[PDB]
RNA sequence: AGGACCGAACCGACUAAUGUUGAAAAAUUAGCGGAUGACUUGUGGCUGGGGGUGAAAGGCCAAUCAAACCGGGAGAUAGCU
RNA sequence: GCUCGCCGGAAGACCAAGGGUUCCUGUCCAACGUUAAUCGGGGCAGGGUGAGUCGACCCCUAAGGCGAGGCCGAAAGGCGUAGUCGAUGGGAAACAGGUUAAUAUUCCUGUACUUGGUGUUACUGCGAAGGGGGGACGGAGAAGGCUAUGUUGGCCGGGCGACGGUUGUCCCGGUUUAAGCGUGUAGGCUGGUUUUCCAGGCAAAUCCGGAAAAUCAAGGCUGAGGCGUGAUGACGAGGCACUACGGUGCUGAAGCAACAAAUGCCCUGCUUCCAGGAAAAGCCUCUAAGCAUCAGGUAACAUCAAAUCGUACCCCAAACCGACACAGGUGGUCAGGUAGAGAAUACCAAGGCGCUUGAGAGAACUCGGGUGAAGGAACUAGGCAAAAUGGUGCCGUAACUUCGGGAGAAGGCACGCUGAUAUGUAGGUGAGGUCCCUCGCGGAUGGAGCUGAAAUCAGUCGAAGAUACCAGCUGGCUGCAACUGUUUAUUAAAAACACAGCACUGUGCAAACACGAAAGUGGACGUAUACGGUGUGACGCCUGCCCGGUGCCGGAAGGUUAAUU
RNA sequence: AAUUCCUUGUCGGGUAAGUUCCGACCUGCACGAAUGGCGUAAUGAUGGCCAGGCUGUCUCCACCCGAGACUCAGUGAAAUU
RNA sequence: CUUUAAUGUUUGAUGUUCUAACGUUGACCCGUAAUCCGGGUUGCGGACAGUGUCUGGUGGGUAGUUUGACUGGGGCGGUCU
């Protein structure tokens, strides 16, 4: 639940929590785990890339499977667990044939559910089809974009798309951005959103709450000299230019999608 | 519980005096700040010059930085001393 | 050699890194040493570093590097798979004592341990570049149970005091002993056992996992310390003989208990929180391909092997980095006594030093300090500096406020010593004995002895009892910024930079964007409650008018318009 | 006003006397609403101002303790010219 | 030879469809005890995309450079035949 700490300190006055006793008070899955080393936001040439990437607590990576391909052998969930690899929450299963399985945590999954994929699944949260037996105007989560590559599509907190019309082998949905995009009628997805929703109201307080997650300081740009940014210096705050991302680009309307290739999917764009 | 409090180690460097061919090519003495954290530290590793890195001062990149150092073009050019 | 003085959470002791003979002895004093020098980290010569158990090498891997083929690229070459390297991490085993001018857990003595090879004997399902398990892991906090160690008592030995007194409730010293083996406690985790079945673990599997039953509750794993053994020994203050007073043989007393007690061990635990906490091998198992009077496996005994390199010395410093025998810098381990909350501070122990020019004089002035009549910021750009405050407990404490704070607000009182309450209380610790007992490192009882606050009353000395070192000045109005933090190494620590929060905008994943001639990588093993960029800068009340201009986003009838033809 | 040239604006408070400071006035040379506006408890080695206490900061210096200076012996520089 | 409809062929435009180039940072199989790469099967896209040459626009993102003289100092102003 979302929960308000007090002031007893300046750094905790404007913390919000967001606690949910239902997660494993434990260790994870150890055969489902694999090692993740941070990079920094630097590549194979050891060059800053992305910026306002480093440090950060340490983090194990957890295998969720975003396929769901094990048809006709049903799940139950055991317990709810934390990833601080993602915004959302993940659910160990053990299926009938003794085998264990990490997915993302929909939004009314608790322990001792049944979930089931394939094409003779029920129509509940949890259960992964293909979208050629979904019900027109339901919602899912984790929607694959090719079939049998994997859930791509609504994987955060509270994220979920509604089909909203189903044409041949194509199917349109509405993503939480409001681009109508449509794909095959042969990709899975699961019922159902992704129960994390509370995460968004979730307010970290002070900096360092910030850099536990491995997010470093962002320098505006205004204040940094000619030779670092356009925007650059003046004798005080001048800024007289027009705002611009470093390397001479607007950032404040300016479309940068050039795809072309994939303009055939993109029923509406949004907005 | 706490980027919580006082305060040593540890990390810093706000004031003053001294020193200024210094003990020291930036220190000493007396005080000062932080001191479970955006902390600090050892070892090893990556990022290479119009580039790197930068909680950004044009700061740092081997006592050298508004474009490092070494060699080379090179006996640059110098209507000036 | 006798005194004095200094450090003693080091200015002591042991190491790494680094250096590389500076170590020890003898000899020499030109140069080196900021003076002399018989001395020296100086010169010359000689000697010195002994390992199956420490470390490296080795086996395993992290970041990351190289990279067969391969992809890419004018050439050079770049990225990278399989792989192979790479510790700052994981992985078998030795302790005490004695000894050299200089080394030792390395030599000697004593007592142990580990991994392998071979052979014999006995009993046997063995087998992997595969599966599983395990290894394997965070922060904070809370105690409890222990020890290191210390104090006191007792015991042993010695002593009877350079000056009054000191045969006693006196003084000094010592009272030490390991690994390993055995016991398996305080205590923590766990419910076991048997049989059947199975879409899983790339194939298989008696293993893992899962399902369903039956039968039992005691089964097992981990585990500091303690005790016993190790040890009829060793060491041992001191003695008997030699004694070049340089030291060597023999002998060598007591060698217990209680209390206190860690930041260390139980603890890779328990509790709890979000920021959700390496890998791989060794090791334990599983079977497959395959091999079965073999081979291999297991246990026991015997025997052999455990190589190679390092080991001296300095290591907060005269030996490393700083041009110096330079007030500098340099990571880890050991952590005594009194007082104290304390690794602060003061005085000491062990131990180590007095800092490689001295003597004398006692002017100005300079530096670092002490005191000060009366006044008390009149000094000055400015209370710069200095002075002052300073501790514990009780009492008590304003505006304002985001109700947490402000606040140690401010302010006021009491602190010593002796005695009594109480020949040392409350409390803590806990013996003998008794009772019980699954007869054990047990339980209960028992309260001996040891240790030991705080408070009250009374009395007493001093100018002064938080007496030393140590150790907040306080309050009021106001600007900026919310705050903690960050910054111009070497004249600027700030109202600047960050910041949480807010907003605009881009981005549908082969994402935008970025580094790259490209491959490709990061973004992200993420998927719009996400990522990037811009600006603003907690929170609270708000954020108005203008789209002409520039830019961005959209739309079209027309005009204009490139290559091309 | 961190913004006000004229300017020590005007009035008041505080002082024996206040170009600074606090509070109102508005005549804003040339504030103004996310290059944010106005408030804001707490915080700050932050800027400015007023008090109590404190003192050699000063009136106005005086004495004393030490290290130099001075003399002797030994070693033995430097900028400059 | 002034004139104009159904054709054949001719090429051009718009639209629809297909697959065979090309693409696949979709799935599966082998090389192979390998998330590289390649080959193969299939699926999805599909003559679009993307690349090359040419070309228009944009383009301080990044370079190389210019930004006069006289002058009762220079600058502003004025001046230059």
């Amino acid at each position: 639940a979302v929960v308000k700490c007090k002031p007893t300190s300046p750094g905790r006055r404007h913390v919000v929590k967001v606690v949910n006793p239902e997660l494993h008070k434990g260790k994870p899955f150890a055969p489902l785990l694999e090692k993740n080393s941070k990079s920094g936001g630097r590549n194979n040439n050891g060059r800053i890339t992305t910026r306002h990437i480093g440090g950060g607590h340490k983090q194990a990576y957890r295998i969720v499977d975003f396929k769901r391909n094990k048809d006709g052998i049903p799940a139950v969930v055991e317990r709810l667990e934390y990833d601080p690899n993602r915004s959302a929450n993940i659910a160990l299963v053990l299926y009938k044939d003794g085998e264990r399985r990490y997915i993302l945590a929909p939004k009314g999954l608790k322990a001792g559910d049944q979930i089931q994929s394939g094409v003779d699944a029920a129509i509940k949260p949890g259960n992964t089809l293909p979208m050629r037996n979904i019900p027109v105007g339901s919602t899912v989560h984790n929607v694959e974009m090719k079939p049998g590559k994997g859930g791509q599509l609504a994987r955060s907190a509270g994220t979920y798309v509604q089909i909203v019309a189903r044409d041949g082998a194509y199917v349109t949905l509405r993503l939480r951005s409001g681009e109508m995009r449509k794909v095959e009628a042969d990709c899975r997805a699961t019922l159902g959103e992704v129960g994390n929703a509370e995460h968004m109201l979730r307010v970290l307080g002070k900096a360092g709450a910030a850099r536990w997650r491995g997010v470093r300081p962002t320098v505006r740009g205004t204040a940094m000299n000619p030779v670092d940014h356009p925007h650059g210096g003046g004798e005080g705050r001048n800024f007289g230019k027009h705002p611009v991302t470093p390397w001479g680009v607007q950032t404040k309307g300016k479309k940068t999608r050039s795809n072309k290739r994939t303009d055939k999917f993109i029923v509406r764009r949004r907005s």
